[PDB]
């Protein structure tokens, strides 16, 4: 019947000490015939009372959905502490648990280089700055681009790919106008990664 | 009871004419008490005798393996043929019927730009080659390098990533030791794809 999912922080969350970073709890498949759900969390092993389920809500398809959020501590997240989310609903014979830690493994730093367009591609009037990051372990990651200090609309960055030495890596494109780069504007990528120092790095690219 | 698998062919496979590309339709879980299959092919809904079906095999569960493999017109797949393998079976109330085509979507031309390492990673020993390749639509593509005419394997490609125009990217990263770099071998990203002329480009990168 009814199933659940488990979701951890955003990675942003976790790596700046001012955001708020929360595991989610998703219930779905709740019918209308037994609407009733109770949480219990568990941060290992012991029991906490800090989550917060919002009111469930009706589905485009007649059953209901509902979550709850509970708050996790940046350090207890990047420690290893394992969060365990106990659904319990009168059409489940048992409860549900699922149980969710960050990724297991060394941590290994990001190497970040930032790459400017192809010469051939000058021939467009829209062009593309390349931020490779490296060597990275944890996949968990943020990058981002912007200039003077503004976040750049027109991006996308692939998802991260297990490379031979079992680091992974990821390339974002950024697309601007080629006046811009030629204007001799300064673009930078922004990397967020727990091996990082100060969890942040940024490599600058302009034209020279 | 018995399952049926499509397979379609490789996209490289279908866009070199000297190689062959192939349709596989695998049958697996026949009883040894309903043990004989035939296979009827139907291209565009028109029928084929051209498979060559391969005598089953006894797998390690019971049940026997059988394969049918129809060598397709290059032509034909990339018209987008619809490729109708139907397996008959006496432990089945009716036969299964498991349909194949290519990708839809208006066909686009991948940018293939090269790009050197960063200065920054020539602190190291080994170095990054990329290729970038861009604005391609069927997501259906084949990305390879070499060098000396010889292929080079130590390379690494992300997933197709759907970008904001709508068309597909995606980035190939070749780690060679820096010592090859400088000495100005030069290395080569090949692209195949059903929207290049003759179904391939390259695009060469070596020391600057
Ligand atoms: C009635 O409707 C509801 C609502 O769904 C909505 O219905 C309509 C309107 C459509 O628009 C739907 O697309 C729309 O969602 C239905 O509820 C849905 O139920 C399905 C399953 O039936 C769920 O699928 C799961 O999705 C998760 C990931 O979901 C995230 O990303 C989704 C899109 O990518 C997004 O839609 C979700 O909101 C969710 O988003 C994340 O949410 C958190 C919290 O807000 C947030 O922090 C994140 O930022 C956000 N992230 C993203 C990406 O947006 C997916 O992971 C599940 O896969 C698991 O299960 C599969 C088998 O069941 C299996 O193939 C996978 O491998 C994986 O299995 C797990 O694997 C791991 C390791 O691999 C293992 O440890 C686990 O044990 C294992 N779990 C197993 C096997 O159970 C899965 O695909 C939808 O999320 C859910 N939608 C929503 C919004 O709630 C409902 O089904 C409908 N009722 C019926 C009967 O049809
Ligand atoms: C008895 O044994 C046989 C085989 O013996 C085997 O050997 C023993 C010793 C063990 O070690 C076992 O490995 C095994 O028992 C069993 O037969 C198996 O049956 C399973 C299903 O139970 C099949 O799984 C399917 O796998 C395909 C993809 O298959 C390729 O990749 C596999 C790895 O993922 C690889 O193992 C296969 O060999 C195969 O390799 C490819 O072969 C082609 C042929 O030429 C080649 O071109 C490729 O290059 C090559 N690829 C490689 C090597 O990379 C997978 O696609 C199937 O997934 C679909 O179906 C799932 C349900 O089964 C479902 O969960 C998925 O989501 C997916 O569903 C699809 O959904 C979408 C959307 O609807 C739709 O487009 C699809 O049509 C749909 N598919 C559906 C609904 O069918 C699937 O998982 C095995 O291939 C098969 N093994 C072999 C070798 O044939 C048998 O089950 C045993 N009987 C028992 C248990 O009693």
């Amino acid at each position: 019947g009814p199933s659940v999912f488990l979701f951890p922080p955003k990675p942003k969350d976790t790596l700046m000490i001012s955001r708020t970073p929360e595991v989610t709890c998703v219930v779905v498949d709740v019918s209308h015939e037994d609407p009733e759900v109770k949480f219990n969390w568990y941060v290992d092993g012991v029991e906490v009372h800090n989550a917060k389920t919002k009111p469930r809500e009706e589905q485009y398809n007649s059953t209901y959905r509902v979550v709850s959020v509970l708050t996790v501590l940046h350090q207890d997240w990047l420690n290893g502490k394992e969060y365990k989310c106990k659904v319990s609903n009168k059409a489940l014979p048992a409860p549900i648990e699922k149980t969710i830690s960050k990724a297991k493994g060394q941590p290994r730093e990001p190497q970040v280089y930032t790459l400017p367009p192809s010469r051939d591609e000058l021939t467009k009037n829209q062009v593309s700055l390349t931020c490779l990051v490296k060597g990275f372990y944890p996949s968990d990651i943020a990058v981002e681009w912007e200039s003077n200090g503004q976040p750049e609309n027109n991006y996308k960055t692939t998802p991260p790919v297990l490379d031979s030495d079992g680091s992974f890596f990821l390339y974002s494109k950024l697309t601007v106008d080629k006046s811009r780069w030629q204007q001799g504007n300064v673009f930078s990528c922004s990397v967020m990664h727990e091996a990082l120092h100060a969890h942040y790095t940024q490599k600058s690219l302009s034209l020279s």
